[PDB]
């Protein structure tokens, strides 16, 4: 029922736009059965409704080839109605149309050039001779002829707005030519069909904005007044101002636009005077709509405002929106990023009685946004917008528009070689070959990043799953940790269980906890936020917990998002352990995290991952299931893993075949992953030193080392050391031992 | 203005939004504003002599007004337009429904009883939303792109009790639009065990609001505070979610450290505002998750944030002592470590009721497993009673992890099966014992001895 | 022909002395379009509504002479985050910048450039697509880059044949 | 101050306690201080216009 106002209806008038094979600008073609259903005679005057409140008058014609549910209309009438192929328009006969006494027409400026002869005699006189062509105010039509075709726009009609251009009517082309930019901008206007992913929100806004205007008798019959105040809130770039422009373009009511800061003035009482003047002008032209963009700029809390002028402005807005004298058919809309900064008295019935949340779209919503943004864009046949919608996860409409622009710019970059910037004109063949392919969209996706995440971006060193040796079970679990809830949400609903979204890494240093996090940032198809431990902490009494609150709110907007806490023991230590921690600031940060991971809020696809060297000091609440419910122990590699680690490090390096990596893993027993990497790095340095000495020796006679050999690995092994001692291992094994001993029951088996 | 009022006497002057032109003169930096306040004081003084002139003022920030304007002879009489009770809410609904055409199905008494924190603007919004819902119900018959509406649709149009129920479902007081959070749907049946704790919670809220006079008759006052202390994952927050959904009162949920602010005086103002917000919407449940963040032992360290950590707890104690008697604000604090809770927080008159949420015993663990698997398809051969005895010390979240791990193993098996089926072209209806068996080997106990 | 509107926002960030202002000056000189230079502290005033009026005056001057390029140097001081800023005037300045750069009335022929040393101090709403969609990182040059910088700064100076600029570039 | 100095060219602009007027923007929390620092940077950048005035600080 929420989106019922959006749902289309099949009606005798409602038919689909189709191209016209031979119909000219002033006539349309319809199938005979459809005309018989409508009871319209051939040649009768009809009125065609279009989008963004546009109308056109044409002469109906009967053609067999025309589809029954379609109108055959050429490009000119489509540009008149601002419609496209496949669009729905409604046809209604024109009642009591009369021949125009005088019609004034203004041609486009880009067309009038190159035509030395008089426009009227050459074009309008034969076009409008013995034709009785109907025209409407503001319509643009094309007349073939001359050196260049000339487009005419009818600025004025007498009688307005429907009239017939009879041969007696005086047609004059005198006046200022219409700008091409004006026509282009008028065609490229935002409508309700230019908003995607906000279907329910659009339905609500239409219920408040369009329904009372279209059918005022309905609310009068039911004896209530509709809502008169709308507050649009959401993260930046979700489309609030876009909805404002669409409402302005597609409403018959008078639209007054107020920007936040423009109210302010130096003179005392002049800002309140500006607000009063805006509201009075809106009331004078009732019904009217007022939009206050950036409402939080001029509507803060009066209890928290130091300036007297700002508080008086808020009070003036309160009085104007709901005071002793009530508004007369005035709708007030507002858009804000922070609805909570708005004064509470401004959020109630009578002042912004409806709050509409323009949130982050889902996969289908962002697919709709991509389809909207790519309609004018030229695309190849291999472009798959569903895949692009799937790859983008936390993107909002602004991010998707940026992605489309980047793809088009990448196509232009591909065609950079053929063209020359110094040249005045571009070759026509390059223009025709220009098309955006799926490769451009893939590159844009590679460069794509949600705008909310641009502060929390780090350059990851591009670690692949194959760069990590061993840890096969951990790799499999981490891949299924993100993939399953996002690629198979239907499976979880079928079993009716909430996915597990917490993982903790603990183990001796150098065993791959940070390496696994790097692989997730590259391989997992989700947003990634990397947080160093103490970066969230701040000197101020509130920022330390505020920064924790902001980073989790950022991850909720970008869900699916992986929140990796490196060195978790710094952020989350035992509460109450140490006094003098900034007056308890350290304990309050831990308490903030507890509510963010699990509290009085619904769960999103935010996967918190932590890596710690010391899990014994981490707060037990942090380790409770529902917060890092999976504790994965990353131990020192065994012999089988050590050959994998050696192979992974030396995979991109030239190594002599005689080197036996199996013996290296056999000899090293307590070495960590970083220890095995140090052996390989030492071998390179010895090989680099040997090569440098070879070229230095080769230079002296004037006045080698194609690969790493065994003698390099043998010399590198005598400097090798075991970073993790047997004493340190016992601490990690004890934590694992306690966890295993905690469950008891050995191996769990059901009876019989 | 005053001269025009005196000229046409008797006269009434209504100054709407009085705090706009009547701030405190000491706090006002501007010269024109101070001169306006002084002019208003002089005008009121002369008005006492002026013949038959009454000045009325309306404001939602009475404390912001200059104190001299509230003395004797200047705005001496003050009228408090408060939040209506049930009968007042019924009167407001009858006023706002007199012009609206209603079906005989609608019962305004139920709607009046169900809107606890509404002020009357909220009730008018509810009526408008119900009428809009009726219009939506007819929007299937009548579409927006229509030249006219059929008279049959106009005649059939009416507001039934279902539309009012929908409006009530969407209804929320405008006072609490800042504090509203999205709470998961948690019924009392979602919570397994804690039967005695559920009974105590329902009686501690329902009895004071439903039957106040008996407490007066018996010479006893209801307890205004409850502290939930226990091991992590045993259902302290889950009980709050059930209260937020099933209890018939307004709910304000507070993350612990969200109140504190770097600016001087803002942290105590937030505490003062949040308590005032709940009082306007009484009966209201004020819940503090992780109470030990704000209610911590004073004197822990010298290096406090300018002493602000100790001032906030003092403001909380001041707010709790101020509220009493007819005001019905239940303060529930869930703490994970109750030892670091400041003792003054737990003294009589402030959160004196202490409820211990323990680790579930064997019978409770059966209820916990059943509640988690209530909506889940599980094989009948799976014996949940056996799981309870082997999961000796497992908490409520530990048992939920077992169920979630078993679900994932079932999801894993199905995905490799659908991959296999696609391969042969070029399953797992329910969770079984083996899925629970493999999941049980990864199971751990989070609360230690 | 490709049917997209070209990006109209640029943010240059890097350590001081990297060459953001120099690049802005070069773009101003060699573009052949109306160039308006804005410095952060200069717009701001004590009187209420004067900073925003200055912003409108600059942007409408650019709109009058379209196509135009606007360069805001030291964007960090003019536009801090509104959630973290207590003062009302700074918040209203940021809101006015957001409205001018992207609002219900779009700007078609105007390109806005900005330079800052700390990009993370900027208000997040400024960094989205439509206001500052592309952030260009002017960073520390490598050996060849600083070699050609030495060649640029040594073209007017009188240099003997003894001078080798490649060595100097390698030393720095 | 800079405008008067440039009018009185040649001149020496002397800024006593430069540390109080221009601290580190990241270190300082007050907006006005980084505001002053940015203005000072702009003034120095514009100073080198053959104005024959030299700015000095203590
Ligand atoms: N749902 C959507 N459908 C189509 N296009 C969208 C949608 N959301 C955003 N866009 C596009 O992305 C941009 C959004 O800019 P807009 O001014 O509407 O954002 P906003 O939410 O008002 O931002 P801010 O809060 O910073 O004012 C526009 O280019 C618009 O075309
Ligand atoms: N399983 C592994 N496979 C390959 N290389 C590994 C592995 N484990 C560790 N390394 C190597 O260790 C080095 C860095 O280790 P890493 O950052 O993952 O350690 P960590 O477990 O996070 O330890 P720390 O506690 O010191 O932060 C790299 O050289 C990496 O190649
Ligand atoms: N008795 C129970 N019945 C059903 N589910 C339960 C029960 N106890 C706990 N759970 C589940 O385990 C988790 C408990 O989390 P909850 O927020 O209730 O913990 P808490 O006791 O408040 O502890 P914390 O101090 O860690 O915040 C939830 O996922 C909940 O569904
Ligand atoms: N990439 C570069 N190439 C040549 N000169 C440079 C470069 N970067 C900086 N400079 C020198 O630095 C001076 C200007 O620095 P400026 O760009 O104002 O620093 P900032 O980027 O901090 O504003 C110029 O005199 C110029 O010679
Ligand atoms: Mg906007
Ligand atoms: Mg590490
Ligand atoms: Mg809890």
């Amino acid at each position: 029922l929420s989106t019922a106002i959006l749902k289309q209806k099949n009606r005798p008038n409602r038919l689909i736009v189709d191209e016209a094979i031979n119909e000219d600008n002033s006539v349309v073609s319809l199938s005979q059965p459809k005309m018989d259903e409508l009871q319209l005679f051939r040649g009768d005057t009809v009125l065609l409704k279009g989008k963004k409140r546009r109308e056109a008058v044409c002469i109906v014609l009967s053609d067999d080839t025309c589809s029954d549910e379609k109108i055959r209309m050429n490009r000119v009438v489509r540009n008149n109605l601002r419609v496209r192929l496949g669009d729905v328009i409604s046809i209604q006969p024109c009642p009591d149309v009369k021949y125009g006494k005088r019609i004034h027409v203004l041609p486009i400026d880009d067309t009038v050039e190159g035509i030395t002869g008089n426009l009227f005699e050459v074009y309008l006189k034969p076009y409008f001779l013995e034709a009785y062509r109907p025209i409407r105010k503001g319509d643009i039509f094309l007349v073939r002829g001359g050196m260049r075709a000339v487009e005419f726009k009818v600025v004025e009609t007498d009688p307005s707005p429907y009239c017939i251009v009879a041969p007696d009517t005086v047609i004059h082309c005198e006046g200022e030519p219409i700008k091409r930019e004006d026509e282009e901008e008028s065609l490229n206007e935002v409508g309700y069909d230019d908003i995607g992913g906000c279907r329910k929100q659009l339905a609500q806004i239409k219920e408040m904005v369009e329904l009372p205007l279209r059918h005022p008798a309905l609310f009068k019959e039911i004896g209530v007044k509709p809502p008169r105040g709308i507050l649009l809130y959401g993260p930046p770039g979700t489309g609030k101002t876009l909805i404002a422009r669409a409402v302005a373009n597609e409403t018959g009511a008078f639209f007054f636009l107020i920007n936040g800061p423009e109210i302010m003035s130096k003179l005392a009482g002049e800002s309140e005077s500006n607000l009063r003047k805006a509201f009075e002008e809106a009331e004078k032209n009732a019904p009217a709509i007022i939009f206050i963009d950036e409402l939080d700029a001029i509507a803060p809390k009066r209890e928290k405002t130091h300036g007297e002028v700002e508080r008086r402005i808020v009070s003036q807005l309160l009085t104007l929106m709901d005071g002793l004298k009530q508004r007369a058919h005035v709708i007030v809309m507002a858009a804000t990023n922070r609805p909570n900064s708005i004064d509470p008295a401004l959020r109630r019935f009578g002042r912004f009685d409806r709050e509409v949340d323009i949130g982050i779209p889902d996969a289908t919503g962002r697919l709709e946004i991509l389809q909207i943004h790519t309609k004018n864009m030229k695309l190849a046949d291999d472009v798959d917008l569903e895949q692009v919608a799937n790859e983008t996860h936390g993107h909002v409409g602004a991010d998707l528009a940026a992605l489309c622009s980047e793809a088009a710019l990448q196509a232009i970059r591909k065609k950079m070689d053929l063209i020359d910037l110094e040249d005045e004109t571009i070759d026509a063949e390059v223009m025709n070959s220009l098309a955006v392919t799926m490769d451009d969209f893939r590159w844009a996706l590679s460069q794509s990043n949600p705008s909310a995440l641009r502060e929390t971006v780090v350059e990851v060193p591009q670690v692949t799953w194959e760069d990590i040796g061993g840890l096969e079970d951990v790799k499999r679990e981490l891949q299924e940790l993100v993939q399953y809830p996002v690629e198979h949400p239907d499976k979880f609903l079928k079993f009716g269980m909430t996915p597990s979204k917490g993982v903790l890494f603990y183990g001796p240093p150098g065993c791959g906890k940070t390496l696994l996090a790097k692989a997730i940032a590259n391989e997992c198809q989700a947003n990634f936020i990397s947080i160093k431990g103490p970066e969230l902490l701040t000197m101020w009494f509130g920022e330390s917990e505020a920064n924790v609150r902001e980073i989790f709110d950022k991850a909720r907007q970008a869900a699916p998002c992986v929140l990796f806490f490196d060195q978790l023991d710094s952020i989350a230590k035992a509460r109450g352990g140490n006094i003098g921690d900034g007056g308890g600031a350290a304990d309050r940060v831990i308490n903030q995290i507890l509510t963010e991971m699990d509290g009085m809020s619904t769960k999103k696809n935010v996967f918190i991952i932590g890596a710690t060297n010391r899990p014994d000091i981490i707060d037990p609440a942090i380790l409770r299931p529902g917060r890092l419910d999976q504790l994965i122990y990353i131990p020192l590699p065994d012999e089988k893993s050590r050959v994998a680690i050696l192979k992974a490090n030396l995979r991109k390096s030239p190594v002599a075949k005689d080197v036996d990596l199996e013996f290296l893993a056999k000899m090293t027993n307590g070495f960590s992953g970083a220890d095995l990497t140090e052996i390989c790095q030492r071998a390179c340095k010895l090989a680099i030193r040997e090569s440098i000495e070879s070229e230095i020796r080769r230079e002296r006679e004037r006045q080698p080392v194609p690969e790493i050999r065994r003698d390099h690995f043998e010399e590198a092994m005598r400097f090798a050391r075991r970073s993790v001692s047997d004493n340190d291992i016992r601490k990690y094994e004890m934590f694992a031992q306690t966890l295993q001993q905690s469950r008891g029951f050995g191996s769990f088996r059901f009876p019989s």
